[PDB]
């Protein structure tokens, strides 16, 4: 028989923020944002009851080296604690070893957010002086995309950052940009396109999105290997796109109301 679906995901905007009269509410109601409609849908054409739950350690999926246990939304699917994540979970190598990735619903790719009028073009600008100091989040993608990368410019960027003092690397999305905004341009900050692009719509309108992507890739929804939902949630991405559902979401959460002008 059918049994209610325990989706994982985290709060991060404008995929999943609270109700502004949350407390007014109850169970998935609480919600809303790009990846609340997207379960929505996914729910609908795949034909399942579903309960929106934020996980526990506000982590998306990192394995710590040690004692090799999962954490975040990846654990919760790794260990049966959630049935599916729907969140801005990047699909990843060591990810999807070990959960299964839907296609990708949105793309995306590591950028640079800089305080309006910072002298910054590209990731090489930034590789190429001290005197702005820039960073990443302090796990997730985009610090093992510097970790990891043997592209040059990447290289001198991952010496420079995890040698900083003080600490470069930020906790949470509102802290890299709260630094930018109030770093006088002394402060870039390496983050997804998709988040970059977001803020940039919001007031006070004074950050912007500088030079090309340095990467190309996507958000998917992940189930646990062998689940019986990753063929129909699969199906039902490629449905939505086709049918334009991704592209009005997105427009939906990032642009039609954008507060910075047009
Ligand atoms: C991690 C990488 C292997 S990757 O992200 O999967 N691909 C790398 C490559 C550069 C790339 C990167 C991003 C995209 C991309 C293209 C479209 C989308 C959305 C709009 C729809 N996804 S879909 O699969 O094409 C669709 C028909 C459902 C999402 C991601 C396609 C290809
Ligand atoms: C917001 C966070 C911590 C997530 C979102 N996607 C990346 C991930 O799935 O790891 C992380 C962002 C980043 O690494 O810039």
């Amino acid at each position: 028989a059918n049994k209610t679906v325990v989706v994982t995901t985290i709060l991060e905007s404008p995929y999943v923020m609270m109700k502004k009269n949350h407390e007014m509410l109850e169970g998935n109601e609480r919600y809303e944002g790009y990846c609340v409609d997207l379960a929505a849908e996914i729910a609908k054409h795949c034909g399942f009851k579903y309960k929106l739950t934020i996980v526990g350690d506000g982590k998306y999926g990192a394995r710590d080296a040690d004692t090799k246990i999962w954490n975040g939304m990846v654990g919760e699917l790794v260990y049966g604690k959630a049935d599916i994540a729907i969140a801005p979970l990047t699909i990843t190598l060591v990810r999807e070893e070990v959960i299964d990735f839907s296609k990708p619903f949105m793309s995306l790719g590591i950028s640079i957010m800089i305080k309006k009028g910072t002298p910054i073009e590209s990731a090489e600008d930034l590789s190429k002086q001290t005197e702005i100091a820039y960073g990443t989040l302090d796990s997730g993608s985009t610090k093992e995309f510097f970790r990891r990368s043997k592209i040059a410019v990447f290289d001198k960027m991952w010496t420079y950052m995890r040698s900083a003092e003080p600490s470069v690397f930020v906790r949470t999305t509102a802290e890299g940009v709260a630094r930018v905004r109030k770093s006088k341009g002394k402060y870039a900050y390496l983050l997804e396109s998709t988040m970059n692009e977001y803020i940039e719509q919001r007031k006070p309108c004074d950050t912007m999105k500088v030079g090309g992507n340095l990467d190309s890739k996507g958000y998917g929804i992940a189930t646990p290997k062998g689940s019986s939902l990753g063929t129909p949630v699969n199906l039902a991405v490629l449905k939505l796109s086709e049918q334009g559902v991704l592209d009005k979401l997105k427009n939906k959460w990032w642009y039609d109301k954008g507060e910075c002008g047009s």
